[PDB]
């Protein structure tokens, strides 16, 4: 068996009197009163070792240095005074033996403070990535990686109980000139031919439905060689799943229970079911975003039809006027800050007014008095609030005041806590020629089918986004399983036969052999884990990520190769 | 919820009288006296639907052809005569409604026989791969994929319980397991490439340096080999690593894990512990470092018996290995084994016969002078054939071991069940008989035996390694080792393997630096998951347990990969194809 009797961090008062053998890293050394104190560290926490002058381990304990690997043997004793900041805080190990298994260079940054329950000073992330094997020693990084383990195991437990089959799909697959750029992999035996890394398992998981497996899932790696701004990594992890004989409601209900199971098991958090649902239109109208942050209120209100008789030209002639009531009298500085946020989102400006006990004052207050009673009933505003207005095209006015709404939450210091999931449903299928939103296999709404050719912009898709605290963490749809409907959607998009066969030939042929009704979703697992941990970047929930630029400071990739290794592939740099 | 009330194949007589809603594929249709019988198929199997001419479902049922997708509603009733070949064979569904969800054209090969319990005729594997989404409809393929799911879930259950942390490691990493790298061009700086990982070896050791203590991953490995011997461009490993372990700790945990996997996924009890043979023991007794323990016929050393023999080819040889087969082979069969032997670098194969008193055939004349000792050493009986290979010890063992394996097939020995074993105490270096050079058996991070450290400079060929292979039925299904955690020793072993300081820094500098920050003792292993699943299912190829595999030339008939890309796309990477 092993030489150690326990994880160092697992010792408690229940272990007093036992002789233990421990192995780990020297977190810190302190000399007090002629005793040598060593914080011994492993993944379960710190435990205090004490060397007394008479002990055989005394000289060894004096020479050891931070991050040295040691094996320690001694008796578990009670501390005279407990340190409540350690789970082992009531006990210590009186050393009889101490053996050095590895010395260590002074690390480029400290990794010891979190294990004592102390705040850790921010270090250069580039430094942290270059020495990531040391960065991963820190308590916070190990908790993130172990939560990610618990989340994936919980996904496995749940989906296995619900009859899902995990299926692993190819990594070396067909490159298509369709949309997002592929990472390529040269085929050595025939120069000029390339595999591609997969953008997602979409076509394979649909083909697994055509194969009759009924329900599938995979913790899938997706590779997309595009802009790496906005926290993107060159590859990321999805929870990918697909089901047969389902409606939208079936997919949402399954994913709700799975998510609630994941949060209960991996975080100890209870998520009330069902999640709230909002159509795309409702989300845009009430929050100005298709990923609403539900951790605070302050909904947008359409007040356009209140000013159709008002002399205020800019309100009267606008297609939309959105209003927002902030529960605070803003400074002129804050208003101009919100105005700049609005103008940065294509708005012509931001009108404003304070609401007093009898009327309004400031900004556009004069033009608000004739409609006072109606305006207050629509906005539910009270004396002391500030009313913000954006007038313009409907999408612009909503999106601009929605961004104002988010920035206003920070100005007001609103407490945004917990986890607020919601479904955004009934997205438009297309957008102006015409083009689809995600991928062309998304089914139109059955009752909107006749509008496909008549009024395409009004056609709803059977697609849905999962949103958590203003962040898209999941997206999916019911798929087309009728090849004639799929051809009909292609004819509407202007996508000819030669283009279909080149991009999708093998899958379109698959639909001719009896595809069941099916649909699915993929979660952004790294995004979910970052949100579950309050991390500012998905880099904090990935063991060995790339930096914001796409490179790996730890190993140096991407790096050149000997020209003989490249000549062997039949390629050269131009 | 769902329209569907049950899986089609799950109906039993306990459901008789219930009204059910079912969804699935038409396995087959036959018409009889106006009735329309549809075998409805889903992942649980077949159930018979009956459409009566008086039913509203009848008009729909008349359009239906095989592989059409339908939703059916009706009442479960007993069949007048039951079909004992089906789990639903006692019942049928009297249809009250039927709707076509999807039509289908005739598949290029049948998928229906297996769901009836009937034998499936062999289809061209290239055609099966081209229509892999239809091939995956067959019962055997779904059984394979569902078994694959059960095996991985069992691995998660066991290792999670044992405190292992699953960590996912990079796919776009730095350009080491004895193969060529698959490269990925870095678009922004032409001339820069990522490499796909041949294994997660260095990342999992760094996870030990990070203090995670025990790791696992169901990892995808990419190795650009001459894809002979059923190689796929990428394959799947159960990868794992542990800290503060000796060889025995790694072996015992894997044994218990495998026994759990087989128990939960196959219902098979594997007796523990696994047998253990050293590399030298396995090579002496079986002529192979991956012995097949499903039959006997062990190899015997008889060289010391011929030191007074007139047969110079025996008398000069370092080794003469003998094997006694319980059969009088034909001369054709002997020549076949001789050809096998010669294909494995042997100088030849000798033969004879054991008869009631004397010997007959082949080299029997030179065997007669040494009879008493030979029969005690070989345990040969009348009617047997004795075979010999003479030569250097490793050649003689390997050649007669390959003869041994072939002879098991010629003799029709019933080799059954699952016979695991560990092979341990591998030498640090392997002698390439061809290139006349020392190479490492396992990757350069394998720790030599600590007792042998002074031999690294004094006598490298005597150095043992803390490495081990897991063998199942003569197939290498796992391999691992205790690692080097001292940076001085790791450079010392790099020096031995012919890797100067310049090559060390350029390929492994980041990792040697990590060893300077207090690396713990650690070791681990990796299973060949596709290999194991192929063996668990008796499949002849790992392609039978991979959902969408490549063909033997590493190509995907289903998708057309690998394929050309637009000249514009290759231009953007700053690369061009060399003109021949
Ligand atoms: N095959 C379809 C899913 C389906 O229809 O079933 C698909 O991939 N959709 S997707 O592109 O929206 O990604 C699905 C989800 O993946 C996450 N994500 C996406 C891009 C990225 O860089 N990081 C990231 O975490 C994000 O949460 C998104 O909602
Ligand atoms: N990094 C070490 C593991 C360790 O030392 O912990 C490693 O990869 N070793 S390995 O290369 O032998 O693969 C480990 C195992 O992977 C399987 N296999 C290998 C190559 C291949 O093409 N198909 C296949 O199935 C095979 O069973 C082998 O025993």
């Amino acid at each position: 068996g092993m030489r150690r009797t326990h994880y160092a961090g697992s010792l408690r008062e229940t272990h007093v009197g036992e002789e233990v053998v421990l192995e780990g890293w020297v977190n810190r050394r302190r000399d007090l009163g002629g005793l040598i104190f060593l914080d011994l560290r492993d993944r379960e926490g710190l435990v205090q070792l004490v060397a007394h002058p008479a002990s055989p381990a005394y000289a060894t304990a004096e020479r050891v240095r931070p991050e040295w690997v040691v094996r320690a043997k001694g008796l578990v004793r009670l501390r005279p005074e407990p340190n409540p900041r350690l789970a082992t805080g009531r006990v210590e190990v009186e050393l009889s033996a101490l053996e050095v298994l590895a010395e260590a260079k002074t690390p480029p940054f400290p990794v010891d403070a979190g294990w004592r329950g102390e705040e850790e000073k921010e270090a250069s992330e580039e430094l942290r990535l270059k020495y990531r094997y040391l960065d991963l020693r820190r308590r916070r990084m190990q908790e993130n990686l172990r939560l990610r383990h618990r989340v994936i195991k919980a996904i496995w437990d749940f989906l296995d109980r619900e009859g899902f089959v995990q299926v692993e799909t190819p990594f070396l697959t067909k490159s298509t000139p369709e949309g997002a750029r592929d990472f390529l992999v040269p085929y050595r035996h025939e120069p000029g031919l390339f595999y591609a890394l997969p953008q997602s398992p979409q076509l394979f998981k649909q083909m697994l439905m055509v194969a009759g497996l009924d329900r599938y899932f995979q913790i899938a790696r997706c590779f997309r060689d595009e802009d790496l701004r906005a926290d993107r990594q060159p590859d990321f992890t999805q929870l990918d799943l697909e089901m047969s004989f389902v409606e939208v409601e079936d997919v949402l209900e399954l994913n709700e229970r799975l998510m609630a199971h994941v949060f209960r098991e991996a975080l100890g958090v209870e998520l009330p079911l069902p999640f709230p649902r909002l159509s795309y239109e409702e989300a845009m109208e009430r929050y100005g975003s298709d990923k609403p942050d539900l951790r605070f209120g302050l909904e947008l209100k359409e007040v356009g039809p209140l000013f159709r008789q008002s002399g205020f030209r800019v309100f009267q002639e606008a297609e939309s006027v959105k209003a927002l009531a902030l529960p605070k009298a803003l400074s002129r500085k804050e208003v101009a800050e919100l105005e700049e946020v609005a103008k940065r989102h294509k708005a012509q400006g931001l009108a404003w007014a304070r609401v007093e006990e009898g009327g309004f004052s400031g900004g556009v207050a004069k033009f608000l008095e004739p409609v006072r009673e109606a305006l207050l009933q629509a906005t539910e505003a009270r004396p002391g609030d500030t009313l913000l207005f954006v007038a313009g095209p409907r999408k612009v006015a909503a999106t601009a005041l929605g961004a104002v709404r988010l920035r206003a939450a920070d100005l007001l210091g609103l407490k945004r806590e917990g986890f607020r999931f919601l479904w955004v449903v009934d997205f438009p299928l297309l957008e102006w020629a015409w083009t689809y939103m995600h991928h062309p296999f998304t089914s139109p709404h059955p009752e909107d089918l006749p509008l496909l050719e008549k009024d395409p912009g009004r056609v709803r898709a059977l697609a849905y986004d999962l949103v958590l605290n203003g962040v898209e963490v999941g997206g999916g749809s019911i798929r087309i399983h009728d090849p004639r409907l799929q051809a009909r959607v292609f004819r509407l998009l202007g996508i000819g036969e030669e283009e279909q066969r080149e991009k999708f030939g093998f899958f379109l042929e698959a639909l001719e052999y009896g595809a069941p009704p099916h649909g699915g979703i993929a979660w952004g697992l790294d995004r979910l884990l970052a949100l579950m941990t309050g991390s500012p970047s998905i880099r904090e929930v990935i063991a060995f990520p790339k930096n914001k630029e796409g490179k790996d400071p730890l190993t140096g990739a991407p790096s050149p190769v000997p020209e003989e290794q490249l000549r062997e592939l039949g390629l050269m740099v131009v």
